[PDB]
């Protein structure tokens, strides 16, 4: 279960675990200092990736339409995917209101009481997505819900977690099914959508940089409570540190990560 | 451990045990299909940085010199230093040349006897790393060889892991040691510098992609010589996902084939 960005609040709390575990103060800081080299690594990947994700996931709402397909029995119905495939294809304002209402059309479709339930512009998603799911069992629901309840976006679930979650809705191709990940994938689309534009990533990967410095300091102003190995050590993680604010690249993460290692094994003997 | 690209060869073997192991051609696809999915994104993942491979790796020596400038007992070591230094810094056609002399020329202040030793530019860089190399035993040569000796580029292996086998190498901080490590990373260098200049990493991600590609359609055939037909359903998910990659090679796409191919193992297992 990786997560696009981990949120503030758990970080501080793995740093506490570390803190009431590791006796050795110089210890503890390093552990922080690998978890957030971790991640801000991890984060600087998803932002690269950021610019294709939701043309991404268009495409894969198409598919999934496109294999929705297959199990048509009207016309309307098919008319129905041929407007969410087609919108999904451009640029229309209104893309995420038509797919929930177009959503919420097929499922009408199959059982017709379900069409006067008046439609929230401003709903939450994981509220939409809990409401039209059928016949999914109530520890489903909660990792669901734990995946969109994300706390106004404190922490986002990534792309590959959503898909191990997708995967295991499906479990005999019925049609029901088949409209439970359609509402899954709107669901998820919708999530990102709001996580996109709001650039949340970016400013996750700002504070953890942040952090990521502040522990670099930290760890000195902790060695000098004690010219030789550590000093050399310490100036690499430096110059690392420092060029890492030209070049934010997997690069200088994996140095700084073995030089991190580095220490601690010093340390332990 | 992780390879910047591995070789076909390898791929190859992995193919022949999964063949032999595997109860139904329809499995056995589907786990070549799996191994090739991960390759191919490791090796696009690769592709991407590659541009930034060398700089940082020029980076990483400069800051070795600048470190050896502590150890700099005599004024030729250190006029030597700024000269490598220099040479990183402008990064000129004559640069690997540069490294070597240089490298071999603080190894002199050390001991001369060392200046006595015949290499080329054409000899092996494995060779040339073995030679000048002080006090290693038996047991460092053999590792360090297997990954600088990479049988003309038929595998590399990636950053993260010549890191890991340079920290252990850093055992005794002396001059000595600080000599054997630069020897480690200009070898390193130059093997990048050929391997970046030829391409041998497209070259690579190329043959794998169509070797992933044609296996994709090879299962299609085995697949139906055997509508709410789930298989039919992935299958047809896993050939528009297969055609997506040829024009947007990425690695959103790799997730989604892979879970695509994990939930057609789990299906046909049954």
């Amino acid at each position: 279960d990786e997560f696009y960005y981990p949120s503030l609040e758990s970080v501080v709390h793995t740093f506490c675990v570390i803190d009431t575990r590791e006796h050795n103060r110089v210890s503890a800081c390093l552990c922080k200092l690998q978890v957030l080299c971790k991640i801000c690594q991890t984060l600087r990947h998803n932002l690269d990736t950021e610019p294709f994700l939701l043309p991404h996931l268009r495409e894969l709402i198409i598919r999934h339409l496109t294999l929705l397909e297959r199990l048509s029995t009207t016309s309307k119905f098919q008319r129905i995917l041929d407007y969410m495939k087609l919108s999904l294809e451009a640029n229309d304002s209104n893309l995420l209101q038509d797919l929930a209402i177009g959503t919420v059309n097929l499922l009408g479709c199959q059982s017709p009481e379900i069409l006067s339930i008046p439609y929230d512009k401003d709903q939450p998603v994981h509220e939409w997505c809990a409401c039209f799911l059928t016949s999914v069992d109530e520890e489903a629901l909660r990792k669901i819900s734990s995946m969109l309840d994300n706390k106004h976006f404190s922490y986002m679930y990534n792309f590959k977690t959503f898909l191990k979650y997708s995967l295991e809705l499906e479990t005999a191709f019925d049609l029901s099914t088949g409209l439970n990940v359609l509402v899954y994938w709107v669901s998820v689309f919708k999530l990102f959508s709001v996580c996109v534009q709001s650039q949340f990533l970016l400013d996750s990967l700002v504070a953890f940089n942040a952090l990521f410095k502040n522990h670099v300091k930290e760890l000195e102003a902790i060695v000098e409570s004690d010219t030789s190995v550590v000093w050399a050590k310490l100036s690499n993680l430096n110059h690392l540190l420092h060029r890492l604010q030209t070049s934010n690249n997997t690069l200088v993460f994996d140095e700084i990560l073995i030089c991190l290692r580095g220490l601690q094994i010093y340390i332990k003997c």
